[PDB]
C-alpha cells in the first residue's frame, strides 16, 4: 500500500543501495576482465561481491556499537533494529553468490581441460554449506541452541581460509574484522554484566512470562531503558534484548515481560511452564526521556506494539506524582505540594492503539491499576487519562485525531506536547495535526 | 646529643645572622636576643648548649619562663606587636580592628596592668598539654618522591622513548651498510613518521573526554596531554633538524625530484610553527594569531605526504580520527550561544561567571564544561568546572581562576556584562555514588576541590529539600529519605596549603554551615573541617601565644575569625588516626570515604581505609 511503501521507505532504500552496491562491483569486475570468455568475468564478479559481503556481515552482527546508535536520531532516519534479518539476508547472498562462484570455476577449470586457491575454496564451501545448514531456524526451533552456536561458530574458520584465499580480500575484512575484534574484546565476563537472580516468575494469559529479578544493588536505569537478558538454562550464549517494564521507583524488584514471539522467549515459557535461577543482564540502554517528565500536559501516544516501555514510563509518573501528596503527621491536614521541578507534568493523556489486545493484557491491567489507584483524587483534578483503541472489534474502530485532540485543547492545562512510539505512516499525520494546533510534536524511537 | 649540638653550632662565631640564616621576623630576633644570654649579639658553643638544654631537655616552666622573657619588649601592646609578627609569619591576614579585639580579649583573660609570669603560666595551664608539647619551631632541625605521584606519567615518557629508540634501531639496522650518514637520516625519517603522524591524535578533544571518564584517567595522565603534545612537538622539531643535517652532509658528500623542495618546505614551515607557537606569542599576543599561524599542521602534513612514500601508512589512522572529530565538532553540534548573566572579580584574581543556564541544560553535580569567550581568544576552547548545585534553576556560575594566558587575559579585562559565549555542554564522571552512601567523607586535597562545592550545594539544596512544614498546624518535621539522596552526615575534609585562591569557597562554606547550625541542636548533617597546612602548627611556642588569643575571640563571638565559620581552622597536617577515629566513633551508616588530590595522600588514605574499613574511593575529576 501507498503507507506501506511510507513505513518501509527507511527499509527499501538500505536494500536498494546494497543491491546497487552489489551490482556496482560486479559490472566493475566485469568490464576489468571481458576478455575472458564468459566463465572467469562472471566469476571475478562474484569474488567481489563475496569479498564484500564475507567482510560486512560482522559488522552488520555488531552487538554494542548499534546499541549506541539506537539512542541518536540514526535510529530515525535508517531501521536498525533489523540487522538480524538483513543478516541472515547477507548470509542467504554469500551462500548464492559463493555456490554459483564455485559453479563459475568449475566450468572454467572444465573448459581448460579440453596448489593454493581451489583446495581453500572446497574447503570453504563445504563450511559454508555447513553454517546454512546448522544455521537455519530448524535448528533452534527444537530445544538445542548451543548446538546452533557451536556449530555457526565456525564463521572463524571461514574467515581464517578466506585471508590467504582471495588476494585483495584482507583489506575488505580488516575494518569490519578490527570492529569485531575490538568489541567481543569490550565485551568480557563482567564488563557490565551482572550475575543477577531471578526473585520470582509469573506466567500470565497469552503466553507472555512476567520475570521478577532481584534488583541489583548498583543498577540505576531511566524509565524505558531496556537491557540484554541472559538465561543460561535456556540457552547458554543467547543474549535477546527485553525492555524493562518497572518503574525505577521500584527499589525490590527488576519486572521484565517477556512476550512469546519466537524459540528462545517461547522455551522460555515452555520451561517455566513445568524460582531462583541465573540470570545475566548487561547494563540499562535507551533513550534519555527527561523531555517527559519535564513538560506540561504531554500526551503520550502508543501505537502498534512497541509501548512496554509506557508501562514503565506511566509507574514511574504515578509514583512520582504520589510523591507530592503531603499529609501533616499531627494535623493529618493532606496537601497536595505543587510543582517538584523534577517532574512539570499537570495532566497526562494515554492513547494506546492497536489491533487488539492479543498479548498485552499485563498492559491493561496495569493501567486500570494506575487508574484506580487515582479514581477517588478525580474529586479535585484527574491526572491520568486513559483512551485505548482496538481498531478491530475501549473505545472500538480508528480514533478520531480531530476530535481526541480538539478534547484536548478544549482545556487549558499548559503547553500541550506529544510523544509518540509508532509507524512512520502515522508520525508524519501526527506531525501535521500536532503543528496545527500548535502542540510542539516529539517522536521516540523505542 | 652534645655531637649534634656540636655540629650544629659548627655549621653556623654563629652571629645573629647564621642563626636567622639557620632558623629560617621578630620573632627570630627575640630569640636571638633571648639566646645569647650575655648579650654579645653572638652565639658562642656554651650558650647555644644551654638554650638548647633549655628548650629540648628543658621543663614546661623554663620554656614558659623563656616565652615570657620575649614577650615583655620593655603588655597589650607588646602583645599586639608579637601577635602581628605571628600573623606575618603564619599568614594569618586579620584586620586591624580584629587584632585590637583579640589582644583586648588576651589582656582580659590572661591579665589578672600587665601579664604577670605567675597569671601566664596559671593561664597556659588552660591548654591542655601544651606545657610539655611547648616548642620552638626552629627546632625543627632535631627524587622517588615526587616519583610516587610521576609513575604514571613517568610510564608514558619511558614507553615513548622506548618507541622511539625501537624505530631508530629497527632503521639504522636495515641501513648500516651507508656509511655514519643515511643511517641517523632514516632513523630519524622514521621517528618522524611516528611523531608527525600521533602528535594530533594526542589532540583529541572529543574523545579524551569519553576517556577521561573511564578508570583510563586514573591508570594515565589524561589532562596533561597538552604538555606531552608540546613534548613531542619540540622533539619533532629537534628530528627534523638532525635529519635535515644528515641528509645535507650525505648530499655534500655525494656532491664533493620531491626531496629537497619539499624537504626545505616542510623544514621553512616546522621553524615557523615552533617560533609562532612559544609562550610568547600568547603572553603578549593575539590568540588568533597563534591560531592562524599554527594552523599550518595541514600544509605540513600535506608537503609530508608526497615526501615520506611511505607516510600515508602512518598518517591513515591519525588523520582520519582527527579530521572525523573535527567534524563532529560544528557549529551547533552541542554547542549553546549561552549569555553571560553578570560577572564579578572576587579576590585573589579569580573571576566568578554567572552565565545564564539554557533551558534544556540539564547536568550532573560536578560535571565541567568547555566555555568559549570570543573577546578573550577567538578559538581556544577551555574547560572549566561547573561551580553551582544543579538545583539552582535559574544561572549557571563558574569559577575561573587565572592560571595561565587566557584566564589571566580573561581577568585582566573584566578588571577595565552581556557577552557571548558558547559552552560545550555537561561531562565528567557520575556522580551519583556520592548520594548513594551513608556518612560519605568528601576530601579535597589540592586545587581538585571545584566540583565538591558543586556537589556541597546539592546535598544542601536537597536535605533542605527534605525539611517540611504544615500549613496549618505548622509542625515541622522532617523526612527518612527522598529516594534521590540517601546520606544521613557529609565531612569535608579540604588541605591546602593556604586559602590562597578559594577565599570564594571559605565564604561559600560559611554559608552552608551556619544555614542549617541551629539546626545542628537536635542533629548537625554537615560538619566543615578545613586545613592550611602552612600555618604554624599549634607545637610553636609563638603560634602557641597566637592560639592562645584565637581560641578567646573564638569563644567570645562563637566564631572563628579566619573565616567567620562556627568550626575552627586547625593548621598544620592531619593525623588521620584522629580522624578516622572520630569518624567512626559515631554511627550514621556504612562509611564511604571519597577524594580528590595527588596519589601521596591517596596512597595514605587507602592504607587507613583498609587499617578501619572504610570503602575508599577516588573519583578521577
Ligand atoms: C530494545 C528491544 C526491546 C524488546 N523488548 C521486548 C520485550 O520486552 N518483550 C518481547 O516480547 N519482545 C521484546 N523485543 C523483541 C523480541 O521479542 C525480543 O527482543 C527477542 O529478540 C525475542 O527473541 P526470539 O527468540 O523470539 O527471536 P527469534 O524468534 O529467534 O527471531 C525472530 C524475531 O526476533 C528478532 N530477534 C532475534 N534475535 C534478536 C536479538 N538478539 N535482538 C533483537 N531482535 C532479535 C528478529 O529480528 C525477529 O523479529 C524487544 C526488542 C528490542 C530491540
Ligand atoms: C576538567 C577540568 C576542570 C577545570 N576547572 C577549572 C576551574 O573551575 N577553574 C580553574 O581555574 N581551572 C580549572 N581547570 C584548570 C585550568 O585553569 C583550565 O582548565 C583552563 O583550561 C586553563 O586555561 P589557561 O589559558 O590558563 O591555560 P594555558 O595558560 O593556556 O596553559 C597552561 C596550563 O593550562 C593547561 N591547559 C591549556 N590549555 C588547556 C586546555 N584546552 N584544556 C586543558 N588544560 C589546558 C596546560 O596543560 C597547562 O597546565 C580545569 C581543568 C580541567 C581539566
Ligand atoms: N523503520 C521502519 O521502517 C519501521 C517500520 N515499522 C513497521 O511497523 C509495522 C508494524 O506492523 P503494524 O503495527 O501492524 O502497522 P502499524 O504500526 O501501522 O499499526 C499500528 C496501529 O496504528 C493504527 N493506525 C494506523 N494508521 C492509523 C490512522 N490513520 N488513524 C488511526 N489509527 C491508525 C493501526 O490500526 P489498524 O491496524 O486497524 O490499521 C495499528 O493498530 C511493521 O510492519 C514495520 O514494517 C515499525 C517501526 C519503524
Ligand atoms: N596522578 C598524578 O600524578 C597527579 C599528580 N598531582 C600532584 O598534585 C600536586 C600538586 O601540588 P600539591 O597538590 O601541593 O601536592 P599535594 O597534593 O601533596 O599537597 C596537597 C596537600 O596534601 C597535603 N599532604 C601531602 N602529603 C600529606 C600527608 N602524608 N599527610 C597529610 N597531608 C598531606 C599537603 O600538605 P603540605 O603542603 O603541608 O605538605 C597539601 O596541603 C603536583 O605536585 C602533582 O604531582 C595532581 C593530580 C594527579
Ligand atoms: C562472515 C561470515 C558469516 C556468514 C556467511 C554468516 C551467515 C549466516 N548467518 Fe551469521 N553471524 C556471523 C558471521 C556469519 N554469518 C557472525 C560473526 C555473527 C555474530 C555472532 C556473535 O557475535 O557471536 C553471526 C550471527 C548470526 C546470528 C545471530 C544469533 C543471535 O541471535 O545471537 C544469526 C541468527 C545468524 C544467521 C546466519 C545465517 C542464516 C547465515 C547464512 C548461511 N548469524
Ligand atoms: C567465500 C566464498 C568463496 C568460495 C566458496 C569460493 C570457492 C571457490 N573458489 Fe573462490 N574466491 C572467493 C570467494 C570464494 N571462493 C574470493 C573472495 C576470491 C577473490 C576475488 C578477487 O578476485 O578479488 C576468490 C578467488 C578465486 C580464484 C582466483 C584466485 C585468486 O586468489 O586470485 C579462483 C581460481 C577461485 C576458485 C574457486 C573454486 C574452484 C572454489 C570452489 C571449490 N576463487
Ligand atoms: C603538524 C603537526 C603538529 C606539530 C608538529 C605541532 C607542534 C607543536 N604544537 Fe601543536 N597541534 C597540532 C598539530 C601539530 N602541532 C594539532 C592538530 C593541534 C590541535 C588543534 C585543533 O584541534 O584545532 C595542535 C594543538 C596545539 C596546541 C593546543 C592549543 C590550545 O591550547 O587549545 C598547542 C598549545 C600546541 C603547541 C605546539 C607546539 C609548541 C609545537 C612544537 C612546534 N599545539
Ligand atoms: C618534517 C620533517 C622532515 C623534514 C624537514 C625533512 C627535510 C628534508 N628531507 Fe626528509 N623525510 C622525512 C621528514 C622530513 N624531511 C620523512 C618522514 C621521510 C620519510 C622516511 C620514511 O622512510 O618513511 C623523509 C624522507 C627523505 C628522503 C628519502 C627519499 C624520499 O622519501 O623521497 C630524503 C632523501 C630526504 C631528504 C630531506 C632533505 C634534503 C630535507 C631538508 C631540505 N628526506
Ligand atoms: C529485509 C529487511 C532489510 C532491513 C535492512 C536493515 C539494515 C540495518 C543496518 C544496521 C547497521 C548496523
Ligand atoms: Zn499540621
Amino acid at each position: 500500500t501507498r503507507a506501506y511503501w511510507h513505513n518501509h521507505r527507511s527499509q527499501l532504500f538500505c536494500l536498494a543501495t546494497y543491491a546497487g552496491l552489489h551490482v556496482l562491483l560486479f559490472g566493475l569486475a566485469a568490464s576489468a576482465h571481458r576478455d575472458l570468455g564468459a566463465s572467469v568475468m562472471v566469476a571475478k564478479g562474484c569474488g567481489q561481491c563475496l569479498n564484500f559481503d564475507c567482510s560486512f556481515i560482522a559488522v552488520l552482527m555488531l552487538r554494542r556499537c548499534l546499541t549506541w546508535l539506537r539512542a541518536t536520531w540514526l535510529a530515525q532516519v535508517l531501521p536498525l533494529d533489523q540487522n538480524i534479518q538483513f543478516h541472515q539476508l547477507m548470509g542467504y547472498v554469500v551462500v548464492g553468490l559463493s555456490l554459483v562462484h564455485t559453479v563459475a570455476h568449475t566450468v572454467n577449470f572444465v573448459l581448460q581441460a579440453q596448489g593454493s586457491a581451489s583446495p581453500t575454496g572446497v574447503a570453504l564451501l563445504l563450511l559454508l554449506l555447513l553454517m546454512f545448514i546448522c544455521s537455519s531456524s530448524c535448528i533452534r526451533r527444537s530445544g538445542h541452541f548451543e548446538v546452533f552456536y557451536w556449530t555457526h561458530l565456525s564463521y572463524l574458520l571461514v574467515w581464517l581460509l578466506l585471508i590467504f584465499h582471495g588476494p585483495n580480500f584482507w583489506k575488505w575484512l580488516l575494518v569490519p574484522g578490527i570492529l569485531f575484534f575490538l568489541e567481543k574484546a569490550i565485551g568480557l565476563a563482567v564488563s557490565r554484566m551482572a550475575a543477577v537472580c531471578i526473585m520470582e516468575v509469573n506466567l500470565l494469559p497469552s503466553k507472555v512470562t512476567h520475570l521478577l529479578i532481584k534488583r541489583p544493588p548498583f543498577f540505576h536505569y531511566r524509565p524505558g531503558d531496556y537491557l540484554y537478558l541472559n538465561i543460561p538454562t535456556i540457552a547458554r550464549y543467547e543474549w535477546h534484548p527485553f525492555t524493562i517494564s518497572s518503574a525505577p521507583e521500584q527499589k525490590d524488584t527488576i519486572w521484565l515481560h517477556i512476550r512469546s514471539q519466537g524459540q528462545w522467549t517461547n522455551r522460555l515459557y515452555e520451561s517455566f511452564k513445568a524460582c531462583n535461577i541465573k540470570c545475566y543482564i548487561d547494563g540499562p540502554y535507551g533513550t534519555p526521556t527527561r523531555r517527559i517528565f519535564a513538560s506540561e500536559h504531554a500526551v503520550l501516544i502508543g501505537a502498534g506494539i512497541g509501548i512496554t516501555p509506557f508501562a514503565s514510563i506511566l509507574q514511574s509518573i504515578m509514583y512520582r506524582h504520589q510523591k507530592r501528596k503531603h499529609t501533616c503527621p499531627s494535623c493529618q491536614h493532606s496537601w497536595i505540594e505543587g510543582v517538584q521541578d523534577n517532574m512539570k507534568l499537570h495532566k497526562v493523556d494515554f492513547i494506546w492503539i492497536n489491533r487488539d489486545q492479543r498479548s498485552f493484557e499485563w498492559f491493561v491491567s496495569l493501567l486500570t491499576k494506575l487508574e484506580m489507584d487515582q479514581a477517588e483524587e478525580a474529586q479535585y483534578g484527574r491526572f491520568l487519562e486513559l483512551h485505548m483503541y482496538m481498531t478491530s472489534a475501549t473505545q472500538p474502530g480508528r480514533p478520531d485525531w480531530s476530535k481526541v485532540f480538539q478534547k484536548v485543547a478544549a482545556e487549558k492545562k499548559g503547553k500541550v506536547q506529544v510523544f509518540f512510539c509508532g509507524s512512520p505512516a502515522l508520525a508524519k499525520v501526527l506531525k501535521g495535526h500536532c503543528e496545527k494546533f500548535g502542540f510542539r510534536f516529539f517522536q521516540e524511537n523505542f
